[PDB]
């Protein structure tokens, strides 16, 4: 009944399924499995997955597509593990008492090495779609108090204390996907959400008047074409906008690409990870706000 939250990865490298994936052995359990671990206080699942990859395998990585959820019973209640595809960006494994072996295997061989049926289902998802993906990160701005009850939008209303903390927490989450470039709708609260990331990257935030609530309602087509324009540029863009805009854009793109999101939501501080392969949408993964389950 109590849930223990964890995250892990299919860590891959170049040798389509030409790639090799990492499978680890743990002496405590005598098991062969995918790297994973429990979320620390304040972490979200992507942050934990990236950290655990580095701690268990020695590799840095960039997360891509989400690969589903595993649950199993434990004395504490239920363990829940979300998985990501993760491209290695280098490193070296050193055997130790917690993880004593790491093998790099083609997917078919890794399938045989993995002992847990639900790890094998994660690996089957991994191979269903391309893995060398670029990433568009669509973020609903953080909490920013409430609009006045007179009909309309407020341009300058800032994040509240909670929302500032969400913005700070988003840095590690968005970095986990290799965010490179920053865009925000023409509202203060949208810029403030990604300001911490902007400081981390030392990047400017490109202002997007076409992506506000009012602009989307006046001209949804221009908003859609702007999203595609941004997505088409080199790098992995973060686009921070508003609640009336995101569901429509995501639904539209998923529908025309025939992509099924495994989770849905639209909470302030949430992120949609849109995975692209040669311009085609291949994944749409809704991440909860950093301070919500
Ligand atoms: N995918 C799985 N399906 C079913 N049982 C599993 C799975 N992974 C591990 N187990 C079992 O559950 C028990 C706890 O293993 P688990 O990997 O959750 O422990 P842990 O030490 O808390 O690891 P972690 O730090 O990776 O979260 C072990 O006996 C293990 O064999
Ligand atoms: N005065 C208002 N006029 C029009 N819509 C409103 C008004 N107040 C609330 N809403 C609706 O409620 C939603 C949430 O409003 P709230 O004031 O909680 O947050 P918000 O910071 O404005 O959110 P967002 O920028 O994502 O729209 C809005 O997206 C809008 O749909
Ligand atoms: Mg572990």
């Amino acid at each position: 009944k109590h849930t223990v939250r964890a995250a892990g990865a299919v860590l891959w490298r170049d040798a389509p399924a030409t790639v090799e994936v990492a499978v680890i052995h743990r002496p405590r359990y005598d098991d062969w499995s995918l790297p994973k671990g429990k979320l620390d206080q304040g972490e979200t699942e992507p942050v934990a997955a990236a950290r655990e990859i580095h701690e268990e395998t020695g590799h840095t990585a960039v997360l891509g597509r989400r690969l589903g959820r595993v649950t199993y019973p434990i004395p504490q209640g239920t363990k829940r593990v979300w998985y990501w595809a993760a491209k290695s960006t280098g490193g070296d494994f050193s055997p130790n008492d917690e993880v004593d072996k790491l093998v790099w295997l083609p997917v078919d061989a890794a399938m045989d090495q993995l002992q847990y049926p639900d790890d094998r289902k994660v690996l089957r998802r991994f191979v269903k779609r391309p893995v060398d993906t670029k990433t568009v990160l669509v973020v609903r701005h953080g909490t920013a108090g409430r609009r006045s009850r007179y009909k309309g939008d407020d341009r300058k209303r800032p994040l509240d204390k909670r929302g500032r903390a969400q913005a700070e927490a988003l840095v590690a989450q968005l970095m986990a996907f290799g965010a490179t470039t920053l865009y925000a709708a023409d509202r203060v609260r949208c810029h403030q959400t990604i300001e911490p990331l902007a400081q981390e990257l030392d990047q400017l935030i490109h202002n997007e008047p076409l992506l506000t609530e009012e602009a989307y309602a006046a001209d949804h087509k221009a908003a859609r074409k702007r999203l595609l324009e941004i997505a088409g540029r080199p790098g992995n863009p973060v686009i921070c906008t508003q609640g009336k805009v995101i569901p429509g854009l995501i639904e539209w793109w998923c529908e025309r690409a025939k992509v099924r999101p495994e989770t849905t939501g639209n909470r302030k501080g949430s992120t949609w990870v849109l995975s692209l392969s040669d311009g085609e949408l291949v994944g749409a993964d809704y991440l909860s706000p950093p301070d919500e389950k």
